[PDB]
């Protein structure tokens, strides 16, 4: 059984991955446990076991694959049905579309605040400290209800967990007192915001105050390092393919932005193989039989480069890609990624004000002199020097 997970093509998914894609479409692995969990890499095939009842969430189960061992510690976005989506109904309707579109006045101004700050400070400049990071811990503050003047505190704490050079200790510090916050700004809303919601429910019995707090603290966790990421490596590969950023910057037609998002969203999933179920029940699937108590690990980034679902070279990037919006890059089946519709938002606001306020932006070095996130889960980058 290889080991799981398996240089100079950074943005690419590992080789031997593309190997299983293109001839074991479903295999086993050796993950950090020991455990060899099957590995499903075909797309057809993660939304059917995605989508399948069969599949479950619960990482307290013996078996389950746990990404790593700090993963396993920690241990609603891992429960089962009903639980999961008792939960999940109580924070659905402002990641509605129509919510969605209401945010665009506000993630804009986030955006060109940041914009201006860097168009007034040095350069070059690292995009992932200037850009990435703070809008969408910002984006999201906003949507809790976290006021104006504790902004800064929350994504200092929120970025502390995110950076390599922090000590555990500290990120554990950084995390409590993001608890000890939302759990004081909860007992305040007792708004318009997700806070004031849960404050609702907390009210009436539904949840605790405690429990009202641990759900603010996985939304901003979620939404904040996969979108940082995908804003700063999403940029990269937009400079790395000039005449595609040309066009996301200059086209008069608003589909284009629309479908350059989904197209970085599938040619970098940097959710990468984050997705872990087990199987509850044997499961037969392309020919093999997964058995219960099995666990099942699932490289979107396989799914997304898959020639069944995308033939005409998978590996580049092609804004123009008719079929990309199909990617699981937010995975798929009743976990799908709750703020979807927020991240596509943000990224189509971040990408074109970005290059349209910035239309001279520049790597500022090479490709090749960038650190890549290799050592970690989510895909990404440590830092972007850029300038104009
Ligand atoms: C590029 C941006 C993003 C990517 C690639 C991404 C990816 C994903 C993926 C793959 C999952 C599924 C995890 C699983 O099945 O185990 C997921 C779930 C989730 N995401 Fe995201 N996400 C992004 C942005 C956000 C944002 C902006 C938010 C919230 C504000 C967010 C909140 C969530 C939540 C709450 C779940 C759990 C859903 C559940 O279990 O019912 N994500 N995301």
């Amino acid at each position: 059984a290889p080991e799981w997970p398996m240089t100079g093509c950074p943005f690419d998914p590992p080789p031997g991955v593309r190997k299983l894609l293109a001839e074991k479409p479903l295999s086993r692995a050796r993950i950090w446990d020991g455990s060899t969990p099957w590995v499903v890499t075909r797309h057809a095939d993660q939304r059917a076991l995605l989508s399948d009842p069969r599949v479950s969430h619960d990482g307290l189960r013996d078996g389950y694959p746990h990404i790593s061992a700090d993963f396993k510690f920690l241990s609603f976005a891992g429960q089962d049905d009903p639980e999961h989506g008792r939960i999940r109904r109580m924070v659905t309707l402002p990641f509605t579309a129509r919510r969605i579109e209401a945010m665009r006045p506000a993630i804009q101004k986030i955006t060109d605040e940041l914009i201006d700050g860097m168009l007034a400070g040095p350069k070059p400049v690292d995009l992932v400290e200037a850009l990435a990071l703070p809008v969408p811990v910002r984006v999201i503050c906003e949507m809790l209800g976290v006021p104006y003047e504790d902004r800064e505190f929350l994504q200092q704490n929120n970025n502390a967990m995110i950076y390599r050079d922090t000590a555990q200790g500290d990120a554990q510090k950084a995390a409590i007192a993001q608890a000890m916050y939302l759990k004081e700004l909860v007992g305040t809303k007792l708004g318009d915001d997700i806070l004031s919601d849960l404050a609702v429910q907390v009210e009436a019995g539904e949840i605790t105050q405690d429990d009202a707090a641990g759900i603010g603290m996985m939304l901003l966790g979620a939404g904040h390092e996969t979108t940082a990421n995908m804003i700063a490596l999403g940029t990269l590969a937009l400079l790395e393919n000039p005449e595609q950023l040309a066009e996301v910057r200059d086209s008069d037609d608003p589909k284009v932005i629309v479908n350059t998002v989904e197209e970085l969203l599938r040619y970098l999933t940097i959710a990468q193989d984050t997705v872990r179920r087990i199987a509850a029940e044997d499961i037969e699937i392309g020919g093999v039989v997964i058995k219960a108590g099995e666990g099942i690990v699932f490289p979107l980034n396989a799914a997304n480069w898959d020639p069944d679902l995308y033939p005409e070279a998978p590996d580049r990037l092609d804004i123009h890609r008719a079929n990309a919006r199909r990617h699981l890059a937010f995975g798929y089946g009743v976990h799908q990624c709750l703020g979807a519709t927020l991240a596509r938002v943000e990224l189509q606001i971040v990408y074109s004000t970005l290059l349209r306020r910035i239309p001279t932006l520049a790597l500022a070095g090479t490709l090749d002199e960038i650190p890549f996130k290799h050592d970690q889960i989510a895909h990404g980058v440590y830092e972007l020097p850029v300038t104009w």
